[PDB]
């Protein structure tokens, strides 16, 4: 089976990568970074996010695995001491997490998939966007920006913005505010909002039409944006899982104790 | 078809109730408060919560409707000006919202269903409960209490505790903290937590074993409690719906503007 | 000089107390728990709060010292390994922290001093109090309760309610909400509020007139309350200080790392 | 007495300005925008902030007044219907609010005064700054940025970041976080922090040394910054006051009702 390994690029991750390639060479495993069926990411969650986006156009053909060469990751949830054990196993069940579809319309159109979140922020100071939910005007937001998170993204930016942590088996997306203005003139809901599949959340400009839009680790200034549309994707990321490591335990282990 | 009408008991709600009974008398509708198939609640959301608990043992045989004789309710989402219009319609589709199952174990066992939420608070000062998720010890909570909310309950106590607002088509429950202590000795997650169906959240005492447990509007001091167990119920509440009034619009109308 | 020592009452604190009494016996120090000039509290901050209230009527005649026989306290900020060193020193400068004056009016009047905070909570469910600031109606609060904190109290209940941490050299008091209801009908400020000396914050009932009022570790159900009035006290608590242990370092040491 | 009038520049504010200049022409008042003793700002709080910075080098020689031609401002707290009444009065007591001193050190040095706040944000994504309080390392902050507010600034950016509202008679500054990361690896205090006069808060880079620093409405990318130092200024802004309009009432009027 074709596999590839991305590395964070520090000495520990590079050497672990080379040692795992050696191990795979002892099985019927072919290294192929063009059409892998298995993508192993060695590093932390940033490395894992890069692996996802490197292969996002072949997501249904790939099972991802993450090895953390520092602290426990939510994606990189395997320790380097089990690298040799993991090679033997690869040569399993699959677990799928929901993804966020982001559409950017100009005046053509571009789509992006997010594993953690997509955000929109101002070209300086506070910006103003109308928030439309299923074609219904919900609020006029004035403030620093907005963050739309996947379930597995809820432990990342979403959490620091006060959002809820959502088990990734729930097919949903969660919208959180960054520093909204609320006075007698300006009003937002304030609370995070959790949307099911097939709900569409549209952000539309009011005066300024330039924004910084991020998708996971990738931030891009978009000019002449007419709309940013969020919906739970029909596409899913698949993990190879070899043991039970429950999400709520990953949460406990990362934020409570370990 | 058998129906009954509960009233808030003020002059406006009582008279509306009597006028609707008169209207129903002009159709093949029988007033029956023992085995109604239709339960109309005239008042506000507190009246609607009482109607739900009055008939909670026959939930699958009943379609509920709420009329608000004050401001818009999330359950009582019909205006008194449409009472006559509603009688004609009753004589429709059904919409179902998830419910919260609460189990209280002593040392027998009692179960309760919640439409908004169930909370646990101390017999004075801060109390200490261990929080166990699917048999896995997640945190030791020290503070004022904990709130487990349904989706439609997320706009109620849950919202004032910083929880996310969740569309009620999502079969989930949401746990929020009330004033947790966090220092070098005590640690909680802080964030609201959203659980899917078939996850079980167990609260267990540490020293003191007496607690105040609420279910919707009903608060009861429970002695010698060993455990409080939360799970999304298999039971659902059914609404009679006659027009589109989207949840996100009810949110906008109650918290943003109207 | 007359001194006394309170103990948490566990084996470690009792023995440390007896060993310090022995040390003081080697100097011109007289043990006197009726009219001490020095009050040493051995335990944690709860013990220190009890010492303060045991001698609150002679506050200007007393310098307090706290020894923590567990983790670092904000009041009990001396380690047991320096007990012998502390005896020699006692036989120094003084540092003073502001206090909170609480007045409870019925229909006579009672005053209390708080070192951490005074709170008001409901006789069940949410309660409703009008909040009047310098005789000006500021808001109608509906929710779980309100907390008025001193500066040194800001790291305690106030912090868990989202309040700011305030250096205790600032003569002020800070008001924080517990779970307020905010919808189209009910409105509060939400933010913590910080008041200088000579500002008076009055809480007044709306319907129910029974409340639970706490002052530091002491919680008391007050019947037929007409008003609870908060102001920065003219009285101050005095600490004996023998070394520099800055407040911001105590904060770092308790909440960040140590 | 020399005065000048700034205008928001819309039709309503320009005409009010011209009408007030006419009124002043009937008294011994000389229009002088180089050395005014009275500075009237007609617009909203943004106009008032611009007036402050236009004359910040002569603050002790000037009494400011703000007229709001839209909704009530915290600085622009006079209605256009009292413009004629205000001219007669000008031809009073003075009220002074504290200011924030910001020092930017490179590798020379630049100082700025803020009426609302000074913030520091990243040249993209999260940035990392060490926070040093009175030469004591307090925390390593990773996240979107930090906001240091004056008392009268607490109702502005500070409030949207969860900070406390502080009466402006308190000589203090308040530090609030923007979206900090908190996991097993990264730790911040989370709570807003309130500092008295003569405390110095230093922000220092860790890797990246470029930042966006704002002072009130003015945002400037600073290259090769070694340190940003915050302290309560010795300088104060002086308002001409002609009637009692208490701060807590301005708060009520802007955020609760009017
Ligand atoms: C390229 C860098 C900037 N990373 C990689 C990652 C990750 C990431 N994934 C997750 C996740 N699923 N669950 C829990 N933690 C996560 N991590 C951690 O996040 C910290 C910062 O990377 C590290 O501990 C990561 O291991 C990008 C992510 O940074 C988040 N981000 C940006 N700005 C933030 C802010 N101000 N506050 C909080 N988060 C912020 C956001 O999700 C963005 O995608
Ligand atoms: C018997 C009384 C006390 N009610 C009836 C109701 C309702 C209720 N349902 C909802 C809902 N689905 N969504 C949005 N709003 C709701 N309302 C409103 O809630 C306010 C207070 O009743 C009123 O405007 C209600 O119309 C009980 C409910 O009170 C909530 N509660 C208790 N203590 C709270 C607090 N401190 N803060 C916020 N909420 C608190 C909680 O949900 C409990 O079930
Ligand atoms: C009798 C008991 C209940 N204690 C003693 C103390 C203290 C106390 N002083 C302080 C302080 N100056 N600064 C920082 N920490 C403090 N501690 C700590 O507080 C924790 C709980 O005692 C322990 O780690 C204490 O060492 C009473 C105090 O309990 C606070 N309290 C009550 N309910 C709370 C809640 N839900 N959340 C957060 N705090 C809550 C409140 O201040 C009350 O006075
Ligand atoms: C040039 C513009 C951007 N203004 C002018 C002003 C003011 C300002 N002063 C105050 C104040 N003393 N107290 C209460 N409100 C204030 N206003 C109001 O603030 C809103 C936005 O201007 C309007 O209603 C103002 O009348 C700059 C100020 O914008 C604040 N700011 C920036 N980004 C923010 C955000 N994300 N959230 C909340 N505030 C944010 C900040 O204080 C900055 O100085």
């Amino acid at each position: 089976m074709k596999y590839m390994i991305t590395s964070k690029g520090d000495e520990k991750s590079d050497l672990l990568r080379l040692n795992m390639i050696a191990g795979f060479g002892e099985y019927d495993m072919e290294y192929d970074d063009v059409e892998p069926e298995i993508v192993i990411s060695i590093g932390g969650d940033g490395t894992f996010l890069s692996a996802f986006h490197q292969y996002e156009e072949r997501l249904d053909e790939i099972a991802f695995i993450g090895i953390h060469t520092g602290h426990l990751g939510f994606y990189a949830d395997w320790r380097p001491a089990e690298a040799d054990k993991l090679v033997k196993l690869l040569a399993y069940q699959k677990v799928s997490y929901p993804l966020l579809k982001t559409t950017v319309k100009y005046g053509k159109e571009a789509t992006y998939l997010a594993l953690n979140e997509s955000t929109v922020k101002s070209s300086g100071g506070p910006f103003v966007v109308d928030v439309v939910i299923n074609d219904i005007h919900f609020e006029r937001f004035r403030g620093d920006g907005l963050c739309m998170s996947t379930p597995s993204g809820t432990t990342a930016y979403n959490k620091s913005l006060g959002g809820a942590l959502m088990h990734p088996s729930i097919e949903a997306m969660q919208l959180t505010e960054m520093a909204s203005i609320n006075n007698r003139v300006y009003r937002t809901i304030g609370s995070p909002l959790v949307f099911p599949k097939h709900h569409v959340v549209s952000l539309q400009p009011v005066n300024d039409k330039d924004f910084q839009i991020s998708v996971d680790h990738l931030s891009i200034l978009h000019r002449d944006v007419q709309e940013i549309r969020y919906e739970v994707s029909a596409k899913k990321i698949h993990f190879a899982r070899f043991r039970s490591f429950p999400f709520w335990r990953r949460v406990h282990d990362s934020f409570i104790e370990d």
